[PDB]
DNA sequence: ATTACCGGGCTCTGCCATCTTA
DNA sequence: TAAGATGGCAGAGCCCGGTAAT
């Protein structure tokens, strides 16, 4: 019965969270007041209580044994309590959608078993929560997947490749095996691709291709390929260029689009685009803010080094001086 | 003194489908 | 036999600056 009163004086969006988890509007006994106190014992304000228990109400259903008991748990990885406020704003639902501490606690005691670093279990808990929150014989597949996969290719010991990718790509233990496979397949078929070429790609710059959700990589590199196709870039040109940086891959297709044609509106030829791949970082905004900047000054942007235009405020704004 | 090469930082959440479990 | 627990899915960039090369 008093429920839905103290959601109302604690903040919470009650419409939002009864649709999220009905079942939790009708329990007979919740814990709010106590979460409350809880998470305010520990630095969170009143908003960020309001906003996680809006997002996740199953959080009211836990006792303060258990969740000190978690919190504790965090706390042999993350050094602070206001570094778990934050992942717990970010994600509530890393910390609440269990509540089996002894399954994360074996999930602590494998990834170290996997040889990982207190380091490096803090650096996933601070970027993907989520691994924590996985069955132990979820995260299991994962590395097994990943060491059948690592051997299969050319790899010399295939638990080090586990831990490469893993601090390359710290949101590899939330993906499906199913979505990793594929990306890696997709990768191999549309290039070469010999197992050595494969590898580097995979643990340098194509570890985030990794978890790319399915068919969204297939599409976003046929979009590449068609655009580039209409400038007049052969297939090995547009190849070089995405395996030369394929962050490029993360942009949507509009974006991609744009970013190339607000370039070349301003007679920026797509040879000094695709031989300069990281200009594709800046915004649309960024670009154009530059290239005004430059072509009102006396720059023809036709023959001018164009590395500039991915290049840090300090950087840019300093060489910009020198051209006047 | 300036540019190239290159890696690393920020923060994969929020929803739904399918099982377990009591 | 309803909740809770769990797996898995879609979507999508921008910036900075250390250090090597020139």
């Amino acid at each position: 019965e008093d429920l839905l009163k103290n959601l109302l004086t604690m903040g919470v969006d009650i419409d939002m969270a009864r649709k999220r988890q009905p079942g939790v509007f009708h329990r007979m006994i919740t814990n709010e007041q106590d979460l409350k106190m809880f998470l305010l014992s520990k630095g969170a304000s009143k908003e960020v209580i309001a906003s996680i228990i809006s997002r996740y109400p199953r959080a009211i259903t836990r006792t303060p044994e258990n969740l000190s008991k978690r919190w504790d748990l965090w706390r042999k990885i993350v050094t602070s309590d206001l570094e778990i406020v934050n992942i717990l704003e970010r994600s509530p639902e890393s910390f609440f959608r269990s509540n089996n501490n002894l399954n994360l606690e074996n999930n602590i005691k494998f990834l170290y078993s996997v040889g990982l670093t207190r380091k490096c279990l803090c650096r996933l808990l601070t970027n993907a929560p989520r691994t924590f929150s996985n069955s132990l014989d979820l995260n299991k597949q994962m590395v097994e997947f990943l060491q059948a996969a690592g051997l299969s290719l050319g790899h010399n010991d295939p638990a080090d490749f586990v831990r490469k990718i893993i601090f390359k790509n710290p949101a590899i233990l939330i993906q499906s095996t199913k979505r990793v496979k594929a990306n890696i397949e997709f990768l191999r078929s549309t290039f070469n691709l010999n197992s050595e070429e494969l590898l580097v790609l995979i643990c340098g710059p194509g570890a985030e291709i990794l978890d790319l959700s399915n068919d969204y990589a297939r599409r976003s590199y046929a979009n590449i390929k068609e655009k580039l196709f209409s400038l007049g870039c052969t297939e090995e040109e547009v190849q070089k260029f995405v395996l030369s940086y394929p962050d490029v891959i993360f942009l949507a297709e509009k974006k991609f689009n744009d970013k190339i044609d607000c370039l070349m509106e301003e007679n920026i030829s797509i040879s000094q685009i695709i031989e300069n791949p990281r200009v594709l970082d800046s915004s649309i905004s960024t670009l154009k803010s530059r290239i005004k900047e430059l072509v009102n000054a006396g720059c023809n942007l036709s023959t001018l080094n164009i590395t500039l235009l991915s290049w840090s405020k300090k950087r840019y704004e300093a060489k910009l001086k020198k051209l006047s």
